[PDB]
């Protein structure tokens, strides 16, 4: 019995005896990543570089794919009549959904995470947050200024060797493979949980100048174990939607920790953080800043950055301890 | 004009006069590339899952994605007609071509490269090198040991975030991207020349307990700048094509230098170290071991191994340096 | 606002207040169409003719597209959760589901329509008349032997130079195009209504000599108008779906009289006349089979045929009109 | 082994030892045949209906598929360096090559054939016939008005059910798929030959009133036949590309006539008669205006039409006894 992602979603939806909104914006959300991979997979390039002259195209129409994606997901999310308040990483401010196609849910979302691994055609992704509206008077920012506990719903697509979009919910995460023949997302990993350690750690090592003394030891003990055991291996992709799935699926530990230029971080809370720690925790993972779970974290800006360390429970622990042990005195 | 992969090779052999034999072998390339890139992307993975029931499956048909693609090669290779002599990463002996259908050039390749971010589907690739048979002695293995200052032709495949193929040849270097609508390569890059000094250095960290002096010293150095700069970012994707893919069109170092478990470096000489050697060399990028140039070195194994740094001149040159200067001492 | 069919199912489930099984249908009958039209486009026919050699094939695989068709259609609808009768044109018996899967709907269907037509490679298509179960009783073939008046949804997907999905319900016939590069069904006509009288007529004349009288007249009239008005075009694809969906959006006429070799016409009652006899109706048209409405017809036999004539109102009236002359003796 | 288009082309370019000029123009063919397939196939089509917004489009850039068509090969034909004159059905006036990009072929088609089918999703296609240029004063389109005998290739692509490419050149006719998931045309059927003899008439009987009285009387044989055989099936898809292509696959034969709208015939000698004559003959069929041999007719107009019969030999044959039997009266 082959089960696709509509008919997951449908289903889930009856089994909460659910109005349909829900399940009309994971429709909506699973459109748009079929559209944004078409896109990224660079399909039709052929038409930008001549091959049918230049009788169609009289003006600027060269968008550029970060562009385009928040294009599409913006789009189709109001089109699914689910939504009132958008936040995008690409937008200023939050987006206030028409009341004609106003919906009950709230979205944080990366329409194209990895930016600086774009150009170089290395793994990149869309990561997404869904909140309930919670208040009762007009739609803001405020609305989704949620804690990332509060979420509804949260995962991303990645688009890499193949595309994969992966969904955790109140009971799981579930991965789905994008069959690009039928346009078909194709539910191929069942109550996803990760390893409880790992062997493989992830981190920009460039900004060691930097780290505070809790993440040095911790990468010191993964290079030189004290305990002599094997070495941990690095991996790094640069977008984050790649390394946490490779976290989430190999197992181990992916940090950006703050520096210099990033006092709290660099990552943002409200569509890589919560939507990331939420499919973690949901796969029996932790995701901390190192003092705080990032779930607990209480949203002051639609824009705010915070430190993260996630991964298998056993890794990111250690790493606790380590924040524990230079905080004792 | 638009230019697609068939006519850019056609065009240059016509103009070196060839008899048209490294044309097939270079549009059947292009073929096996377009075919591994659809596998690799997971068309067709519904049927796989039960889409049309169990009655198309009559065996154990459940090939993986690295046999696959070695079938592809190989089988592809074979029917140019323009190959004698064939080595596969996959395959423990070299494969001489049959009479019917050998040809005078020998290919080594490297299937699907990144074997551990298969799974995880973090950027994977095709890496191939070919050289010409020199010798009239019936087709052997020792027809393709030969340094990679031989090759006629070199290149790889990406299947990232898009299909790209970057072809390398006494002339120069070319990417053409994949229009997968089409099926189609369009040159959509000329004459790639790789920048003088980059920004991002790429290795794998977690085997510091094994680096030799001078690389400690490059990394160091790369996150501590003696000259106070700002400290370079760091890269690692886990798959040599990806991350010298990055290396190429952004500039920067990347290095997979000698340690305990492979104390001749791990990757191999004639499918990845070569290829990428003759791609950098021909786009303005040095390619070294540390102690002699990659592409000088006399193979005695198909699958002897060989330490690589490579890169934007600067970098690699100042890596060079160290190396140097602590000879000198 | 683009509008999917997904997102057009979903909505039309919501009006309609019902516990979703129609949704969950309509979603699979979705499903198995697209994976059917990526068949028949020959997506893959690559490895049939040996790109990657011969080593995962160990024996007997390449189904006929007719009976792949079939085995989509009947496994996607069964795991659908949402039918307990299916009624297939390539199987002598109904199909009676486990009530593990089994639900409240009876589907009739034709997999693969244009048998004739499937190696010339002319347009083909999936014909579908979808019942309510009725009676209270086991299910069996009996629950399938209902007038096409009862039909709750019917439609077609048209294999032809285009991929296009018709469905005709209680309040109208819809047509939505399919963007195979995202693989999804575009509402492009809603609504839709055949014009009140058309230009072309479309029967197969090779059978003239076995044409009923009142057959004979028509045919002559659109060939030699008594008016003098201009002569009737003629078009004959081969493909019931074909000639009736040119009909439903050119006008005219569509005829499969009765003849010697098929005295009670050709085409079957439950899959092929009533489906396009409902389409036709809930778009302004008209099917008989010259003598009475083909949606009253009570089947007796699930591989029931019947004659029909269908389309443009007035082409349709100015037959029966014949049918009633000749039958005034 | 596996043949593709590109190699087949490739080889027999080396068999003649050419210079690849020819060569080249049918790769170029070849990509603008797959890119005409993917817009027929509506590939995209979701972006038209406003799937990522109304901020793409800037003017009205909503080109039909048959304009689209047109530039299309125009543009890769022009870019292939191979061609001096082309002659679109499309074109009122022949069109003379750049001197840069100018080659010594002369490419007569008609981009989209089957124009009255494109709105309701028949099968359609492009038709081509190339000729050397046999001068050497400056091009014009006197060097296109040559007859069809001296085609050096001809052939069509049907964007059916599948997309196919038929290729004839003095050797014989050969069949090649297009296998979309890869975008590579696979050669399927060598050496094509027609049936001697077949079962099936193709012709638009809606301008019986007015036939001459050779095709009256062979249309009433096919009907009644006198020896009291089964009588011929009808089929007329209305799409000349289709029909003929069906014609050559299963015999039979096809038959367009001159009447009162069109007293020379309605198709045009230079992209549909002489391309589908000069298969059909290769194929070993026969090709007549039913008084001469339409690759005999020597051209003043390149748009000049004929009155065309077409199929297997007895059958074609069988109509010209009819002629020459009243012209002997
Ligand atoms: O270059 P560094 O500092 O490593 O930042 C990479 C991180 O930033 C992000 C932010 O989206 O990429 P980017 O800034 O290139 O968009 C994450 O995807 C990734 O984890
Ligand atoms: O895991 P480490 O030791 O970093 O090795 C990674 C390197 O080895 C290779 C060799 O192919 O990957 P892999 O062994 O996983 O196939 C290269 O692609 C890559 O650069
Ligand atoms: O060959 P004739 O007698 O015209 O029959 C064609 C009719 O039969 C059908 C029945 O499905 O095709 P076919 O028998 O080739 O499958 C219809 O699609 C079509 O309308
Ligand atoms: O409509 P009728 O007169 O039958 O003409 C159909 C013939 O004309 C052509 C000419 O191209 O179609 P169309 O005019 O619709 O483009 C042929 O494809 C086809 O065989
Ligand atoms: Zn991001
Ligand atoms: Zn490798
Ligand atoms: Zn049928
Ligand atoms: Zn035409």
């Amino acid at each position: 019995n082959i089960v696709t992602l509509t008919r997951f979603v449908m289903e889930e939806g009856r089994k909460a005896r659910g109005t349909g909104e829900m399940t009309q914006l994971l429709n909506s959300l699973c459109t748009a990543v079929k559209a944004i991979s078409t896109a990224v997979r660079k399909a039709g390039i052929a038409h930008l570089y001549g091959i049918a002259g230049s009788t169609n195209v009289t003006g600027d129409q060269v968008k550029k794919l970060d562009v385009l994606s928040n294009d599409l997901v913006i789009n189709v999310l109001k089109s699914s009549f689910a939504t009132c308040v958008l936040v995008s990483e690409e937008d200023k401010n939050a987006i206030i959904v028409e009341p004609e196609k106003r919906g009950k849910y709230v979205v944080c979302f990366d329409p194209l995470d990895g930016s600086s691994n774009i150009d170089c055609l290395v793994s990149i992704g869309t990561i997404f947050g869904i909140y309930r509206k919670n208040s009762t008077d007009e739609p803001s920012e405020k609305d989704a200024l949620q804690p990332g506990r509060n979420l509804v719903a949260a995962g991303y697509a990645l688009y890499g060797s193949a595309t994969m979009l992966v969904l955790a919910m109140v009971n799981g995460v579930n991965c789905f493979m994008l069959d690009p023949a039928i346009g078909e997302f194709i539910l191929v990993d069942r109550d996803v949980k990760i390893k409880k350690k790992g062997s493989i750690y992830s981190i920009n090592e460039g900004y060691a100048k930097e780290f505070d003394p809790a993440i040095t030891e911790y990468i010191q003990r993964k290079k030189f174990p004290p305990d002599n055991s094997a070495p941990y291996g690095a991996r790094y992709v640069g977008s984050m939607v790649a390394d946490v799935h490779r976290t989430l699926v190999y197992g181990g530990i992916f940090m950006y920790p703050a520096n210099k230029k990033s006092p709290k971080g660099k990552l943002r809370l409200l569509y890589e953080c919560n939507p990331m720690a939420y499919v973690m925790e949901k796969a029996g993972g932790l995701a901390t800043t190192g003092k705080e779970a990032v779930l607990d974290i209480v949203p002051t800006d639609i824009h705010q950055r915070a430190p993260i360390i996630l991964g298998s429970p056993e890794d990111v622990t250690e790493l606790l301890e380590i924040y524990q042990k230079h905080a004792a005195k």
